[PDB]
């Protein structure tokens, strides 16, 4: 009963702002360059985080996720957030 975020929930926030695609080659993991792939610097999940804290409830974190290079990282990160606040 315990869930608050999981692997395959980051993964949907990050398809979310791709739009349409039956593609993708997971054939191992995808959380390693998840975010250095296509160009994710900051700016570009910079506003899909914003939307995304407000739907999950979670605090507003600019410094950390403003320069988030690792993705299992943002998984961590919301979801740690989340923790402590329950």
């Amino acid at each position: 009963m315990a869930t608050l975020l999981t692997t395959d929930d980051l993964r949907r926030a990050l398809v979310e702002c791709a739009g349409e695609t039956d593609g993708t080659d997971l054939s191992g993991d995808f959380l390693d360059l998840r975010f250095e792939d296509i160009g994710y610097d900051s700016l570009a999940l910079m506003e899909t985080a914003a939307r995304l804290e407000s739907r999950y409830g979670v605090s507003i974190p600019d410094d950390v996720a403003g320069r988030v290079d690792t993705p299992r990282e943002l998984l961590d990160l919301i979801n740690g957030a989340l923790a402590e606040a329950a």
